[PDB]
């Protein structure tokens, strides 16, 4: 596995490491595209552990999770980090399935199969939360508070991923900063990456910063005035 | 193999560089405005295979995931998923790991994980979707072409002379003017095409416009005659 | 196939013929029992083409349409006219299935089977619409505006189908005309057909014109006053 | 084989000619008023086989379509579909091509199309249905028979003397008077039957009427004693 | 089969016996735990007849009832008493399935199997109703009006089932009587049975009379004042 | 094999006699207050096998009914069904004949009826359920233990000294005070445990309390700093 590029905003990586070894289930909280998913993949490799990602949604059922085997069960048998992305989207009654894996009992009853699986001692559930869950689900997790990084830091992230000089990346950040009166950092990476293809700066921002997020016209010409301030 | 497409703006070059960065694109705009044909033109201009998916609700994970979306990932082909919003959401999130820096779709159950070809790109069409999904895309905004260009397209697609096409656009122009004033959506370019070809076959122009431009988009009688008023002035 | 009796009210039959040969999908719009279904069957035989009828409803799914093969697919392979009656009743997300058959692309992706079918060059979709659909579905169709025919004409239709003299048929029409302050022409055919069995004229109308349509009592004795005007 | 039926109106002759024209009939009216028994009497009087279908929601297309509805089409038998409104709607529309001038049900999947026998007729029962379906039927309106006739039926069905039957109808009469004033629906003839036969077996008439005429139709206590007041006057 | 202990409150047992032999379907109406289910089992054995109980619920379907064979069908073939407990809870469209068994026609169409079953001449449907059904379902049944028995009688029932002296049972009844400003008689049996285990009288009532029924705090200290009146 | 449990009240003796009468018990109270561990302690103290069921919605009749609930009936073991309300209702009513005087579960389809062992007991957990089901149970009301006892539990479970545990409880005390004033539910004992063990591993106590006591239960910022104020006073 190649190492995923994650730039630490604060002390979130040792808090996770501490939390991981300490048996406790982790919850990541923040807006869209603030590096939550990437953080997991960075910790998954840094701790030298397998990674299984689950894109949760409103139509996902329990048997999609445990099997008919399923991702959650596989993640339980082999020592893997099970990342339930977008936990809010999923039906909240399909998530109580993970409850036998989150407290001191660490097993998964596949009562359709008549089997009680072992939880590989190196197993942990991490979930993504933006920005509702049950209290019997919330209060079984430790929580990290993620957010869009400091302007200097985000500018470093954009330049590294999109492939543009600092001066352009700072402008993308300053535009984005005022744009969130959330707006994914990935959209800034897209914008810069387009500029790295000889695309008009405003057009690059129009494609990524004003069009994918809102279909309100007078919205756009409020964000396309702030793009014209810097670019 | 160039499919007929007339650019209204910088969409051809913007999508070009948009593909050069392998960025997931979203085509936004009204129905029948050239979105589905724009992809074909770019798939030809960028010189690469194209796989089209018509998204409905009875489209499970399996059929999207031997799977067409999986095929475009192997070959390195532009994957155009038309009308994504209609598809149930356990599909919309299937494309999520293909929108990451990873470039990878998980062929679970069946076996291995699939790392996509460097020439692969995912394209969707859009007028719901979550902000988690919308912000994974770059976006181009399509609207009905200006009278000059639109008439050229109609004339070419309908097989009618320039004069007839201009009048058809003129009718469509007077009808798009009425959105929020009686129409849920202005007149499509597709219906403009539909009209000229009835005319190109000898059908009375007033009748041809009635069954393609007036009737399909309106049930209200007093504003349907308003469109009929327009037709009787240009034809 | 025996020819279905269709009496032309105006220029709807050459407009369909013109529209058919011209690749465009047709939509029939009008009240219940104004001869929409019959018109299709008349055009189906007159153009010497196979006919597949689909009774759309709120519980009909896409796999009921394309197959698990289905009617729509069969209609696509062999050169047939696929008539989707009562298109408003069906779930509007199950109808976007026909979209790949209605524009210039003319195919049907059976992604459950891994097959892309050819559209037999003599294939067309016609739908029944009373009196909502998506704009992405509406604006792919040409539309004919059907309605209950002129009094003289409907009287001819009733006499031909029910089997009664003109004088009785005119009365059924005049009653119906004022009854629609819709009311199917078929109910008039039923009424006359009962009169052709030695049934009291008012009783024949009571069974067909006032009872099947409304369960409001004071409604009935408003329609049973107009039946007593003519009969 | 004549099943016991007493005509309240011209329903027997109206249905007779209604069948002679092979017209789809609908029986409208309250529950337990003789609708399901009227069909049997006519199926006997018109001298023809009869197939009855009890429509619920777990009645797919297959079970209606070797299928009973298909059987009546082959043989030429009156097909009585009881409580149509309860059935899911992909069934209600199965009968549509059998209500046309065609007289034909499509046995799709399995094979051929099925042209029905000239002696076939479809009958439904009704107190929802679309106007597209309701206007495919002729309709007869059933209501509870007038005191003279109703008592004769009760006496015959219950096996009680004329005097007892009249009082039971009298109780039912005073209860149908209260609809919109405390009762969702008046007292059925079926419950009137139920009462006499408890009485025909030696059960105290006040108790017999209580568990058949009062209790099954009312939960409200102060109007339940209102019905109990009626019972204690005739019994 | 051992005889179930049922104490007759009034003339409900001969009315059932009379109703049973007289072909008519029976309905039991009353609050929770007033001896409705027990009454059926008492009549089932006293009439020397097999008994099949069905716990109706909002997710129960028709095929759960008739088979895929099912309980209702089995109860129809062999001469058994089919007891549909909690009929209000079930989907009311899944219960019209029993309609062909409740009138003079006594059959069950398994149209999925292509079979019309005989109704064993000794077959009857009894249902539990607390305290809505369709009129086409209601008016096919005879109805018995059950209720919590007279204080003297209920005290006899508690002493017999729980195993406590009269004086304790009367107190449980008097507490319960005022508690229903329903409250199951079974909760009184539980309370006394706990007292028969050396449990504090108020604690025994707290576990059964104030805690299982309400989660309102100021409710509890209104019922725990009346428990302190007698105990 | 005694699992660590500290009694807050008479729950151990009340459940003891509650089992001696073979009465179905319900454990009521907030999440993470020791309900699931109380059963284990009693299953050990009463000297008998224990089968635990985690109830979700995709738990049909079959998996509850070779079935664990059936197993506890044969063996004579306490059957703890955790979070019953989450389970679909055709399961909640499966336990109904096991709550009667009969003591019997019907293994239908598969065959015979199953009479349970005299040592069998059914236990559920609860904070919906019908009154028909709730009144089939005896009930014990659990709440978070008083500061003395709670700190002892935290200290034991967290592996921290008495002083640290008391402060953690103090923080939890100041947070349970805020329910109805900004919090949907007070701080669990489980999160109190979670905090001490980060501290028992060298994590900064202010950070440890932040990610276990503050962050998991609050999204509102101005009252999240209110909890942060509390943390900065005790740590
Ligand atoms: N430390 C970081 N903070 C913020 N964004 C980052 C960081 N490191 C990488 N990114 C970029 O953010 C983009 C989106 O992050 P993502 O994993 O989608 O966040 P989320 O899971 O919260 O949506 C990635 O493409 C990545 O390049
Ligand atoms: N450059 C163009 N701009 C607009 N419309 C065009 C252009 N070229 C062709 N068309 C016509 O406009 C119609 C647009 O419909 P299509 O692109 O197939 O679906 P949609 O636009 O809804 O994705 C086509 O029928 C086509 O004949
Ligand atoms: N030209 C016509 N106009 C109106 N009604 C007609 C015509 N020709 C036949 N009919 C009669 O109308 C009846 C109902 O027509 P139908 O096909 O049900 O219309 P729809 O499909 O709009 O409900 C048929 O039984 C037919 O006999
Ligand atoms: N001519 C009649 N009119 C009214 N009721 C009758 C007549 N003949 C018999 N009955 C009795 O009335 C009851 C009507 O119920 P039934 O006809 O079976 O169901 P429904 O009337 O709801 O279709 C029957 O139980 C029958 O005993
Ligand atoms: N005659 C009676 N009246 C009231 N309760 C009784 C009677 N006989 C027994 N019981 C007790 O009532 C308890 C609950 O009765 P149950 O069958 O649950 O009533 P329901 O079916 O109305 O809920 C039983 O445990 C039984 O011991
Ligand atoms: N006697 C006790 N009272 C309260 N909490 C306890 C006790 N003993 C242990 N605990 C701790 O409290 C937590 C309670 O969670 P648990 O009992 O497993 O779930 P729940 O209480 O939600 O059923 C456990 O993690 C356990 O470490």
């Amino acid at each position: 596995r190649k190492e995923p590029y994650y730039r630490a905003v604060q002390d979130e990586i040792e808090l996770y490491r501490a939390g991981y070894e300490a048996r406790i289930p982790m919850m990541l909280k923040g807006p869209t595209g603030c590096g939550k998913s990437r953080f997991v993949e960075h910790m998954a490799w840094k701790l030298n552990r397998p990674l299984i990602t689950i894109a949760c949604n409103e139509d996902m059922t329990a048997s999609d999770l445990v099997g008919r085997d399923g991702p959650l069960t596989v993640a339980a048998r082999i020592g893997a980090i099970c990342y339930l992305d977008e936990i809010v989207e999923a039906r909240q009654d399909t998530i109580v399935v993970i409850h036998p894996l989150t407290d001191h009992r660490r097993v998964l009853p596949l009562e359709k199969k008549g089997e009680l699986v072992e939880a590989h001692p190196d197993f942990q559930i991490v979930i993504s939360y933006n920005p509702d869950l049950k209290q019997s689900t919330k209060q079984r997790f430790g929580a990290l508070d993620f957010d869009y990084p400091k302007p200097d830091i985000e500018a470093e992230i954009v330049s590294h991923e999109a492939g543009v000089d600092k001066d352009t990346a700072e402008k993308l950040v300053q535009i984005a900063q005022k744009a969130r009166n959330g707006l994914s950092t990935r959209l800034l990476v897209y914008a810069g990456k387009l500029i790295a293809k000889g695309v008009d700066a405003r057009a690059a921002c129009t494609m990524t910063l004003v069009n994918p997020i809102t279909d309100d016209v007078d919205m756009r010409d409020a964000l396309d005035t702030v793009v014209k301030t810097f670019f």
